[PDB]
C-alpha cells in the first residue's frame, strides 16, 4: 500500500514551506521510467498525532479522487518523515504564474478556469467539499493545463447530507453561510470559485485588497461585490457575480457553472 522509500529520490531545495513542513521535488522509480513527483513532507518534530492525522486525512481524500483536473496522489511514504507523494505540477500556483506572465490571453484564462470548473464538477458529483479553493491552490502542469490541489481542509460528505458543519479561515474566499452558519457545501465551493475567477482575470492580484475579514463580511452584506477586472469579458464577470449569489439556494452548482464556461469557451 505504502511507497518504497528506496525508490524515491528527493532534491535538496524546497519548492515551498509551511507549518506542515516542506514541498520538495523528487523522482519515484516505476517499472522502467522514473516519475517526477511533488512530495509534501510532514515536519512533526514533536510527534503530534493531530498533525500526523491531518496528513493521513488529506491522503484519504486524494486516494478516492480520480480526475484529470485534480492533483493525483501516488502514495504515502513512511520514512524519515511522513510523506505524501503526488504527481508534479511543474509550473506551480496559478496566482504566481499569472503575476509573472501578464501576456497570457483572456482565452487562455477562460480555458484554465473551465478546467478548474470541470475538476470541481467532478468533486461535487463525488460529494466532496474542498473548503480551500483559491488561485494559490490551482497548480499548472502547462500554460494550458490546470489541476486543483490542497485537500487538507476537504471533507467527504455523508450519503444523506448536503453540507459539512464546521467547528472553528480564508474568509475572503468564504460564502456568507460559511461565516454565519459554519455550513460548507459544494455551493460554498462555488462562491470560492467566483473569487478564484476574479483572481485569475486579475492576474493573481489579491482579492479585497487591504481589507480585514470583518470589513469583507460587511461589504458583502451591503450587496457590494468586487468589480470587473481589466480585460475580463462581461460574460465572465456576470458568471463571477452569479457565483457570489448571497442565498445559497439560488446560487448555481458546478454543473451549471461548468456548462456556462464550456459554452463560452467553445461558442466564443
Ligand atoms: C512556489 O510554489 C511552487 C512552485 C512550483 C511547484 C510547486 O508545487 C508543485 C506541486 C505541489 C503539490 C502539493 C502537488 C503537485 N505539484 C509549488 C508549490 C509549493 C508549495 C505548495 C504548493 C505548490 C501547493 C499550494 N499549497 C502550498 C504548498
Ligand atoms: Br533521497
Ligand atoms: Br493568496
Ligand atoms: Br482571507
Amino acid at each position: 500500500v505504502y511507497l518504497d522509500r528506496k525508490l524515491l529520490t528527493l532534491e535538496d531545495k524546497e519548492l515551498g514551506s509551511g507549518n506542515f513542513g516542506t514541498v520538495k521535488k523528487g523522482y519515484y522509480q516505476m517499472k522502467k521510467v522514473v516519475k517526477t513527483v511533488a512530495v509534501k513532507i510532514l515536519k512533526n518534530e514533536a510527534n503530534d498525532p493531530a498533525l500526523k492525522d491531518e496528513l493521513l486525512a488529506e491522503a484519504n481524500v486524494m486516494q478516492q479522487l480520480d480526475n484529470p483536473y485534480i492533483v493525483r496522489m501516488i502514495g504515502i511514504c513512511e520514512a524519515e518523515s511522513w510523506m505524501l507523494v503526488m504527481e508534479m505540477a511543474e509550473l506551480g500556483p496559478l496566482n504566481k504564474y499569472l503575476q509573472q506572465n501578464r501576456h497570457v490571453k483572456d482565452k487562455n484564462i477562460i480555458e484554465l478556469v473551465h478546467q478548474v470548473s470541470m475538476g470541481m464538477k467532478y468533486l461535487e458529483e463525488s460529494n466532496f467539499v474542498h473548503r480551500d479553493l483559491a488561485a494559490r491552490n490551482v497548480l499548472l502542469v502547462t500554460q494550458h493545463y490546470a489541476k486543483i490541489s490542497d485537500f487538507g481542509l476537504s471533507k467527504a460528505l455523508r450519503a444523506d447530507e448536503n453540507y459539512y458543519k464546521a467547528q472553528t479561515w480564508p474568509v475572503k474566499w468564504y460564502a456568507p453561510e460559511c461565516i454565519n452558519y459554519y455550513k460548507f457545501s459544494s455551493k460554498s465551493d462555488v462562491w470560492s470559485f467566483g473569487v478564484l475567477m476574479w483572481e485569475a482575470f486579475s492576474y493573481g492580484q489579491k482579492p479585497y485588497r487591504g481589507m480585514k475579514g470583518s470589513e469583507v463580511t460587511a461589504m458583502l452584506e451591503k450587496g457590494e461585490r468586487m468589480g470587473c477586472p481589466a480585460g475580463c469579458p462581461r460574460e465572465m464577470y456576470d458568471l463571477m457575480n452569479l457565483c457570489w449569489t448571497y442565498d445559497v439556494e439560488n446560487r448555481p452548482g458546478f454543473a451549471a457553472v461548468e456548462l456556462r464556461l464550456r459554452n463560452y469557451y467553445y461558442d466564443v
